[PDB]
């Protein structure tokens, strides 16, 4: 679906752009998502707060607003995302182990039921390492109480629920060969010796001055895909203006259709208007949802 989505869809790719529900009755913003892309990625609808507020009692109706559209349109859905130390409930941090590790796969188990058969890809667990030099695991709720072994659980249980999804593993700060990005890989080198259900590994890929697009980008998409697994770029946004930021996007674009095993590429967002980082204005269309000079390099290289 959509002039990007066809363009990737011809050799074998997805594009997509996080969405938002509250959005979707704008006429120019749903045009241009409609017109343009072939995968849709809510962006906070799915999150902990937003489906499991209150233990136990579930609220889907943003996020299957979002998922309708998609199903109508013949788009693609990328769950985001289950177990994340970010934005939790206020009651999820003070559980004893043995009662979180019961939550968390509740959890994962609901929601994933609730869209079963819908989804393309989970991101099943979000951002479990630090930044910096460290190669550590990020305290969390998750990490703290139930150790190292919760990445491994919850991927097991979410393929008990919905064998037909791609489960993936995604973070930031990953995008070149660095310390991060050597712990994800360690991480997933691990579980693919093992037969641990993991079957992606999502690159968020936001791009900016002080964290530019490296020039090993390509070359650490193939390592991972050669542990084999797909690799997608999940969140991509790339600070900046005209050309600079469109030979920017034009590296991205390559060096996935370069790796046999990258699957897609989405956008973090359809217009600059909506950006989480919208003084960077890093998106395919601007305020107006005008096609930017990013935009003619994304297409060109497709
Ligand atoms: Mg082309």
């Amino acid at each position: 679906a959509g002039a990007l989505g066809d363009a990737a869809a011809a050799k074998g790719r997805y594009f997509g752009a996080a969405v938002a529900a509250n959005h979707l009755g704008e006429a120019a913003y749903a045009s241009t998502l409609d017109a343009q892309f072939g995968s849709v990625t809510p962006e906070n609808e799915m999150k902990w707060d937003a489906v499991e507020s209150s233990r136990n009692s579930f609220s889907f109706s943003a996020a299957d607003r979002i998922v309708s559209h998609a199903q109508s349109k013949g788009m693609k859905v990328r769950g985001h995302t289950l177990v994340w130390h970010s934005q939790l409930p206020g009651w999820v941090s003070p559980l004893a182990a043995t009662d979180l590790r019961s939550a968390m796969n509740n959890h994962i188990t609901q929601v994933m039921t609730h869209y079963k058969g819908k989804i393309h890809s989970w991101d099943v667990v979000n951002e479990a390492f630090q930044d910096g030099g460290s190669g550590a695991r990020r305290s969390s709720p998750f990490q703290d109480k139930l150790g190292n072994g919760f990445i491994e659980e919850a991927f097991r249980t979410a393929r008990t629920v919905d064998a037909d999804a791609k489960l993936c593993y995604n973070d930031y700060n990953t995008d070149g060969q660095n310390a991060k990005s050597n712990a994800v890989y360690e991480m997933v080198k691990d579980f693919k010796q093992r037969g641990v259900p993991i079957d992606c590994v999502g690159f968020q890929s936001h791009f900016n001055s002080n964290s530019p697009v490296p020039s090993d980008f390509q070359a650490n998409l193939q390592r991972f895909a050669d542990l084999g697994v797909d690799v997608q770029i999940t969140e991509l946004d790339i600070e900046g203006s005209g050309s600079a930021q469109a030979a920017n996007y034009t590296k991205v674009v390559n060096a996935c259709l370069a790796v046999t095993r990258c699957t897609g590429i989405t956008v973090w967002g359809v217009t600059d208007k909506y950006s989480w980082r919208s003084g960077g204005t890093p998106l395919l269309f601007d305020g107006d949802y005008n096609k930017k000079p990013a935009y003619d390099a994304v297409l060109a290289a497709l």
